[PDB]
């Protein structure tokens, strides 16, 4: 009777994972990062979280840093004092003994390769790019004194080189790093452990555990529009080699996703709304950085995009956000299929210059008027907007188990338990 | 659903070869999930390195997923030597985003080595980076010039100003491998379409591992390790199928330990019981010609792979090497620095501190080679296959005791 989730975004992030996350870590017993760094969650139990999975507000919940990610150890002890001097207890974390540590040359190294580009803060990139190489440091090996500082003196004698006849620029001597970040594991020692014994012991038992991708589907490096991607692999499979769990302990994955989409980066994006439709959609969506201030990019539903999310990540469930942004537009588009160089396609090209050519091949909805911000169940949507909904289930093959009609929590309409079986 | 995965469970030389030729023959797809030009066994004697095994069945599709790295100029010798044999290769398939691997992934290798080699890893690195070129972008004329432009500009700073050597121009590598992606663009297409087709209509899917889970880049003894994840949670990734699809998950075990890094070997034997069982499992590479180190059976290992790699059968082999040998030990914990713990250390100084805690078991002098059934092994030979699956807690699904084919035992049918 395994009962695990993993809930990802489907798109190119923005989607709403963090309402659907919110909801279901409520109902979790365990809680599990599996791939990325400290990237940011934004809840109020106001609080932000980067490394720490959701659940750790939550004293009973464990809350799981697995191998797959990369863990700046200072950083992680900023985010523990922030939830410390808040009177959040943190006893129940686990931090992989198998995780890669992000160290100060790792910073430096990302700030000069963005420099040297004309075509990426916090060292994730360059952390990846040493474990991939084998030269990396895990947190086993931060928390042994002599491993860590001989591993330390090899890698600096290559990053040196580097830093001083590549980029011209000073490097790191090992004390500059070595008692400070050994003092920083010595804090972080308490929760590193065997996390891949965690997470089987509790699937194996029975509990409720909850996976949490960090970026959305779009944003894969292996099946997103690379190279725009992050530096793993947030789809569901991510999970399994992430934290030490096989394929047959994954049991749903909620796929979550916007009534529209929409992108923050300058790449190719068939359904693109450059209109009065997008501005309303835009305006109405808020689909403004929340950091940065800057306007995304909006457009319809892309079914091509999301049925390739459901191969890669082996979407099981759908999670509809933003349905009441479409409130008001007399027709709605979905996108069904792709144009490209006089063939009609169903997949997303590997090669951009491919998907810049792809014009989208639409079907046709009728929109409804009424404000459907209050509606609580399918049975209360106007007939227009439950067929849009409907719709795109149909569409994309994958069964409707919640929607959102606003901002709100109790705006999140629960159409079927993800947890049971 | 029908899908299966074939792993080593342990450092490589578990036999997954045998094993993998069996599940072949009644496989209708075949795929390769992670890795490079780097692995075979032989199967008219053929070696594979990046094709899949089904190749040799006109029928069935073999598949190369995404997360492999392709030397496509390699891949094409390999094409030849098929082609050369006869071998038709109609039924291959490349994933538009698998890696490429170039000239100066090879160079940058060697350089990497010489400070502390077929480009494997400089092209992983290259991956995680995001600066990579993939098979998708060595089709289009402008993208990999234009690529190839960007990353040369920084590769040939690297070669010049760090390891005081010459680069690559532009010109060097365009014009040869464009052209080799021309000779691979028919079998070139969207891998996870193809397999995800398969997997919905109840085809019969061979998922193949390269390398042995404790080879694993996450969850082996790093970084002495593979630049990939061999682990059947590779699957996923590697070749874009969901976790639900992937249904049976074989763990290929020899019934002793072998390696052939001098790392932390916690079971290793250096007697005369070591030595029996290195010349009758004939423990030699095959290439390198170096005897391997041997030890007892380490279940510490075993249900680390258990986990790490969700093994649901397990595949022991070897049983009749360790005939003739009166008392048997299986590890079942290790005593380090004065704790026992029945987990794997992450820090390779720890693990060079294990010293293993064994059960025993009484052993058979009889030649079991002929043996066709669990019911035809003598009684303690039957009693230490069943120990290993007791303790490791996988269900037995094949065993070997032998060499040929017809010496690999069926206990049940995981395509089932
Ligand atoms: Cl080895």
């Amino acid at each position: 009777a395994m009962s695990s989730v993993v809930v990802v975004g489907t798109q190119w992030g923005d989607e709403g994972k963090g309402k659907i996350t919110d909801f279901l870590s409520e109902h979790a017993e365990v809680v599990a990062r599996y791939q990325g760094g400290n990237n940011g969650h934004t809840i109020v139990f106001k609080y932000k979280l980067h490394l720490i999975p959701s659940g750790i507000f939550y004293k009973e919940k464990i809350c799981v840093i697995g191998n797959g990610l990369v863990v700046d150890p200072k950083a992680l002890l900023e985010e523990l004092k922030y939830l410390h001097d808040r009177g959040v207890s943190t006893d129940n974390l686990r931090v992989s003994n198998r995780a890669h540590v992000i160290l100060p040359y790792h910073l430096k190294q990302d700030e000069l390769e963005e420099a040297s580009k004309g075509d990426t803060k916090k060292g994730i990139g360059p952390a990846y790019m040493d474990k991939a190489a084998r030269i990396g440091i895990r947190m086993a090996d931060l928390l042994d004194r002599e491993a860590f500082k001989e591993k330390l003196e090899q890698n600096l004698a290559q990053k040196n080189r580097l830093f001083e006849k590549m980029y011209d620029t000073e490097g790191f001597s090992v004390d500059e790093i070595f008692e400070e970040y050994f003092e920083y594991g010595q804090q972080i020692a308490q929760y590193v452990c065997d996390t891949s014994v965690v997470l089987n012991d509790a699937l194996d038992n029975n509990h409720r555990v909850l996976f949490e991708g960090a970026q959305g589907v779009m944003l894969d490096i292996d099946h997103g529009t690379y190279p725009f991607v992050t530096s793993s692999n947030p789809i569901a499979g991510g999970v399994t080699v992430g934290t030490g769990v096989g394929p047959a302990k994954v049991t749903r994955v909620v796929g979550v996703c916007k009534a529209y989409t929409s992108r923050v980066g300058d790449g190719p994006f068939p359904t693109e709304l450059h209109d009065e439709i997008g501005h309303q959609i835009r305006e109405v969506g808020r689909e403004y950085g929340t950091t940065t201030g800057r306007p995304r990019r909006v457009g319809w539903f892309d079914s091509v995009v999301v049925r390739h999310a459901r191969r890669v990540s082996g979407l099981t469930d759908l999670s509809l956000n933003s349905i009441d942004v479409l409130t008001g537009i007399p027709t709605l588009k979905i996108c069904v299929a792709y144009k490209c160089d006089g063939k009609v396609i169903d997949e997303v090209p590997a090669n951009l210059n491919i998907l810049a050519k792809c014009e989208p091949v639409c079907e046709e909805l009728p929109g409804w008027t009424e404000d459907i911000t209050g509606v609580r169940s399918l049975d209360e949507l106007p007939e227009n907007a439950r067929k849009y909904v409907e719709r795109v289930s149909e569409l994309t093959g994958i069964q409707l188990s919640m929607f959102s009609v606003g901002p709100d929590r109790n705006q999140t309409n629960i159409v079927r338990n993800v947890y049971e079986a």
